[PDB]
């Protein structure tokens, strides 16, 4: 009986506070290991499948969860769940999501079975509330600020991202010329 | 004439945040560098001083001030500026401090003549305010919620302080032993 976390998130592209969200949800309820799960879609997948393998590299912690990119087309939250439990029966999910969108899981489809299937962790953060419908444990985490979005504009107006995002992914979005539109 | 930054603390171990505030402060206003600047004073001095150089390392950008860790004794702020000053009487410095600290700007020894030697940049915290006595300019940085207090305690509690802490950093304090006790 293994006990799993997954991160859900585009990771357009990966940063720190990816890697700090997922190692410490994970570490501090003591899972097995974390799986930062893409979502479908702009930039090519590959390449954000190439940053996340890349930031995870030397962690045995924190893997990549690929079924999303797999699978394309609808990929309701519910739809990912109930293939990867089938896949793997023996599995307790713990699916964690931010402080911040706890407030929208009625916005999930089918809601209702998805909390049956998967056990929901929140991540504890400033501003947003500790209160929730649906059955949510919650973790506490340091509060990183980064977002993908933030670190794209970076890119696009030429700042700085050194250690908001790692070695190898920096190179990387240079190497191939991303974001810089 | 140079513009440099400096970033003091006690840097009980050195984390992320140092790194993101020293880089991010110093390159959006495009200062020529940034110095780290451990203060004096229980660990001895030589293991920060190790753990600083190895999470500068990579980086020309980032160095480590060390004057303070080698005059010791009472080591006011203007004291150790006026120094650096009259060592290097063609640098523009430019003195970095969390916006949760520009409150207590007049708790400072002659923060009168220390604001006519240096030039003080405040870094923007939610919570905390925008506006001070003193000449302060202002710079966005991330949000990076750590402290070395907090490390140390995850340390001293048996936490994971991966991506919190630089991963040469993390190794020589499990090397040396440090913090767990
Ligand atoms: N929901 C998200 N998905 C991917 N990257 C992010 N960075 C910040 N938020 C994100
Ligand atoms: N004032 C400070 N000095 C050294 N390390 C810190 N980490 C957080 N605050 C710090
Ligand atoms: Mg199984
Ligand atoms: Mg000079």
């Amino acid at each position: 009986k293994k006990q799993v976390g997954i991160l859900g998130g585009t990771f357009n592209p990966v940063h720190l506070a990816h890697l700090v969200m997922a190692e410490q949800a994970g570490r501090n309820l003591g899972l097995d290991r974390v799986f930062l799960m893409p979502s479908y879609q702009t930039i090519d997948a590959k390449h954000r499948l190439n940053m996340l393998e890349l930031a995870v590299e030397d962690n045995p912690f924190l893997q990549i969860e690929t079924i999303e990119l797999a699978r394309g087309g609808k990929s309701y939250t519910y739809d990912t769940m109930k293939e990867l439990t089938q896949n793997n029966p023996d599995t307790d999910y713990y699916f964690i999501i931010g402080g911040d969108m706890v407030e929208y899981l009625p916005k999930w489809y089918k809601i209702d079975e998805l909390t049956s299937m998967v056990n929901f962790v929140g991540i504890r953060r400033p501003g947003y509330t500790t209160d929730t419908p649906y059955p949510v444990i919650w973790v506490d985490v340091p509060e990183i600020d980064i977002s993908s979005t933030k670190i794209r504009q970076k890119i696009k107006e030429g700042c700085s991202i050194r250690y908001l995002v790692p070695d190898k992914v920096i190179d990387y979005i240079q190497n191939e010329g991303l974001y810089e539109y």
